[PDB]
């Protein structure tokens, strides 16, 4: 099944990452990316971007900080169910030839 | 649910004019497949909008016994993520 593959950063400051990724292209609609500081200190932080996108910073953290960042590919399905039948026999007007 | 009472509202001798019931916005169409019952092999599938009560057969045979089925069908949409990548990245500068 399609993944996102080979999470890196491009980028690193003092209180950014700026996330690289790939994934097959159209296979997703979205990404869920969450991230939180390692150790569990402050908050889990749940966002999502564009499936087109194979980048985005995080911005605003602490230095010196190990977080964990994990990131899902979203999709989306549409398809068709199908009641059970009713179903009933009639006959039409007439003279049968 | 299902679409239920599946009746005739009007017959003549070329045509058949059905009509059932169903709950308001419980399906976003239907689907009428039709054949003379004393056949195989033949069935004619046609749709309808999800809104419509009735639907007119038209260019039948005359005295003929024909079996007609009504589906509901509703458009189902999913949600759903692929298994998670997962790192651990160090930001610059000094912890404090
Ligand atoms: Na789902």
């Amino acid at each position: 099944l399609p993944a996102p593959k080979n999470l890196v950063v491009s980028e690193v400051t003092e209180d950014s990452l700026r996330l690289s990724w790939t994934a097959p292209d159209a296979a997703f609609d979205s990404f869920l990316i969450q991230y939180q500081e390692s150790e569990k200190v402050g908050e889990a932080i749940n966002l999502t971007v564009p499936g087109s996108e194979r980048s985005y910073d995080l911005t605003g953290l602490k230095p010196g900080t190990e977080y964990t960042v994990s990131i899902y590919g979203v999709f989306m399905k549409m398809s068709l169910s199908k009641s059970n039948p009713l179903s009933a026999e009639f006959t039409t007007g007439g003279h049968h030839h």
